[PDB]
């Protein structure tokens, strides 16, 4: 589709089964989800935003389904104000920005 | 233009009379502008993202251009480590997200 910005480009994506909502994040490089199960190994990261550091857990290689596309890719789980979708998996996607 | 999202989205961007690199931000609700002294009156503001708040400065009605594109809006000014092009200044100049 083509998103226009009025509006929070909110999207449903499917991930460990369950469905959630999240922001298309153009800003951000990674993708972080709020405090979740998901199965499998994980690794103690940090990173930062506006705000400063927080810790996550990256999870490598986790299916998602975002806005009916198909990525697999590195989620991180922690303490954001929301569920983003960073450039790791838009680019799977095949999302641009055009104006 | 089509951009990509391999990179990070920055592009240059003019405002108050000095040209800055910014991020095409789909995340952002709001401008934010790293420390620079603006001339005008201002309002203060808490903005909120991954680590916390950080405090900026509210400007209003502020010319900017965009990748030679023109824009005027709210500009918040603070210690963010990036500058950042919200959706406020997105839609002004046509941007939208595709896939
Ligand atoms: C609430 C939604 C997100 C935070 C999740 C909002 N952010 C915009 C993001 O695009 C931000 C923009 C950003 C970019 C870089 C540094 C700081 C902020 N990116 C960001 O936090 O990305 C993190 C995840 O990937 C990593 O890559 C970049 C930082 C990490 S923000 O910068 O905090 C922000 C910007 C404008 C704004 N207007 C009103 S509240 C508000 C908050």
């Amino acid at each position: 589709p083509q998103i226009t910005l009025w509006k929070r480009p909110l999207v449903t994506i499917r991930i460990g089964g369950q469905l959630k909502e999240a922001l298309l994040d153009t800003g951000a490089d990674d993708t972080v989800l709020e405090e979740m199960n998901l199965p499998g190994k994980w690794k103690p990261k940090m990173i930062g935003g506006i705000g400063g550091f927080i810790k996550v857990r990256q999870y490598d290689q986790i299916p998602i389904e975002i806005c009916g596309h198909k990525a697999i890719g590195t989620v991180l789980v922690g303490p954001t104000p929301v569920n983003i979708i960073g450039r790791n998996l838009l680019t799977q996607i095949g999302c641009t920005l055009n104006f």
